[PDB]
């Protein structure tokens, strides 16, 4: 990132400490927790609202030293009142403004937010589970920050949990008790904290949706299908992310010798003494190092991440993907409570960096076939079936005879986002109680308030509704500012935030008090449905067709031989 982004990110970081400090009020109130008492404090907003702050609940053990790569335990209670007046720090991750490693192992916390903490009555409880690809990302309010959702009778509960290999570091050897998806049994244990704990909070044990963006997202749809988790939650929300994503699972069972090797590790390629290295190693060499770890032949199949969520390769304990996700998706308990997914309209733009630094990732749109499902593919993606494939998939996105950047950014919104969430509708309604899932495509562009994602794609200044560009309707963040009431930004965080509640109250999206709904007939999607509808999300809201059906269609066709892999 450039110096000029990171000296404004800097300036940015002081004013938000300030800022803090000045929305902070002497109102300190203390609540009951399984684990002991804990000490929060109301805060306030930028609107002229107020909320009251518990930051720092720990839900586990903090995972250092011997439970470093290990499934989370629960955390130790405490006499007296614990201090959650202020935050936590992050899991250990690259910053990707500064480029240099923060954060700490010690970050297995919650925060929980509302703007009464005596309701007359018990309120729908929201759980975020932020996004960042399982490697970055925090619940701290310079990011998170609940100004908008406490504008509303709920209760927003946002948390933390591991990230890259200290999340997902995943060994054979069933000795060595490191099984895999570390950071999705954090989650886990997060949900279980917030069935037994959200009463304390005015909130209702009985009324809570989980909901989260990108892996955030597929973070919610294994929350979803694990039997971990069977009854924890009523809703859940799916924005720009699931859990058959192609960058939302990976085998990387290989990749912690290489981490090793990269680290200074010196002996052979054994899970115990691999292991015994990446014990002792310091947390932030291990996360610096991670990306170094993917060949070449991976980033050219399009893994995106080293570590991730994995298949255990044996069942234990707190087992969390014991199977591929398409498989969990037939007896997933979650398939059975009203579900709502969206992407925005342009998702690939994302990627706008990602093609600035590599112009010759373009020429992969000749054939395509490096974006054939690696499923499909050959490994050396030279079969004339896999060309055959590819061929599909470039009549689908090469506008010219030439492409072009947005015929690449076009397919990567399918390919990433659209075209999996196709495939789990469809498995999905072949395993379903009939509970409605309801769909949204956010549409609505503006460059008056920003998110932080904005600075990481290099999106300054550029058109369209890129991945991310929705959280800043959602969630305060240090970059924000006050608008006026009337503005097309305030509007669309009034919508924003009244559905998603709306939703997380009853299990539909609909209601007449949101401006702007008055003609909307919100359907949900049926197994008989041929063409997706949608509540398209811009300056008017509108049911329309899934206009990403058609190039949606064309890559289901790839599976035209090959049914059952579909």
């Amino acid at each position: 990132v450039s110096l000029m982004e990171k000296l404004k990110w800097k300036i940015k970081c002081i004013e938000n400490k300030f800022l803090n400090y000045r929305l902070t009020t002497n109102e300190t109130v203390v609540a009951e927790t399984e684990y002991g008492k804990v000490k929060g404090v109301k805060r306030l907003t930028v609107y002229d609202d107020s909320y009251y702050s518990f930051e720092g609940i720990p839900y586990a053990q903090p995972p250092v030293g011997e439970l470093r790569f290990k499934a989370p335990q629960r955390p130790t209670p405490w006499a007296g009142v614990r201090d959650c007046c202020n935050h936590k720090d992050k899991s250990v991750q690259v910053d990707f403004i500064t480029g240099k490693v923060c954060g700490s192992e010690d970050c297995l916390y919650l925060s929980v937010y509302t703007n009464n903490l005596n309701p007359e009555t018990k309120r729908p409880v929201l759980v975020y589970i932020h996004g960042g690809g399982f490697i970055i990302g925090e619940n701290h309010r310079d990011m998170y920050g609940p100004d908008y959702f406490i504008k509303k009778d709920v209760v927003l509960i946002n948390i933390q949990y591991r990230l890259g290999a200290l999340g997902f570091l995943s060994l054979n050897s069933e000795d060595l008790n490191v099984p895999g998806n570390a950071g999705l049994k954090d989650q886990v244990m997060a949900l279980r904290w917030i069935k037994n704990n959200c009463a304390n909070f005015g909130g209702n044990p009985d009324n809570i949706t989980v909901f989260g963006e990108s892996a955030g997202a597929a973070s919610t749809h294994y929350m979803m299908l694990t039997e971990q988790t069977r009854g924890l939650f009523h809703r859940g929300i799916l924005m720009s992310g699931n859990a058959i994503c192609p960058w939302a699972n990976t085998q990387c069972q290989h990749r912690a010798f290489t981490l090793a090797k990269l680290a200074g590790y010196k002996g052979e390629d054994n899970d115990k003494d691999v292991l015994e290295f990446l014990m002792k190693a310091k947390p932030q060499d291990l996360i610096k190092l991670e990306e170094k770890v993917l060949t070449l032949e991976e980033r050219t199949n399009k893994v995106m991440f080293p570590f991730g969520p994995t298949v255990e390769p044996y069942q234990t304990a707190d087992c969390v993907l014991p199977k591929h996700p398409r498989e969990m998706v037939k007896t997933a308990w979650g398939n059975s409570i009203p579900t709502m997914m969206g992407n925005t309209s342009y998702e690939g733009l994302f990627f706008t960096s990602i093609l600035k630094q590599m112009p010759l990732l373009v020429k992969e749109l000749e054939t395509c076939v490096n974006f054939v499902p690696s499923e499909l593919a050959d490994a050396e993606r030279t079969a004339p079936e896999t060309l055959e494939m590819g061929a599909k998939i470039k009549k689908a996105h090469v506008t010219g005879e030439t492409p072009t950047a947005d015929n690449f950014m076009d397919l990567c919104s399918h390919f990433y986002f659209w075209f999996p969430m196709h495939r789990l509708l469809q498995l999905r309604f072949n395993h379903t109680s009939g509970t409605p899932v309801y769909l949204y495509r956010f549409d609505f562009d503006s460059e008056d308030l920003i998110n932080p994602y904005r600075i990481m794609r290099s999106g300054r200044g550029v058109k369209g509704v890129s991945h991310t560009d929705e959280l800043t309707y959602f969630f305060w963040n240090q970059l924000a500012k006050r608008m006026p009431k009337e503005s097309r930004e305030y509007k669309t965080i009034e919508r924003m935030t009244g559905i998603w509640t709306q939703f997380a109250t009853t299990g539909n999206p609909y209601s007449n008090e949101i401006e702007g709904m008055e003609n909307v007939s919100w359907d949900p999607i049926e197994k008989s449905d041929e063409v997706y509808k949608c509540l398209n999300i811009s300056d008017e809201l509108k049911m329309i067709d899934v206009p990403e059906m058609g190039k949606i269609k064309q890559w289901e066709s790839m599976f035209e031989k090959h049914r059952d892999l579909f």
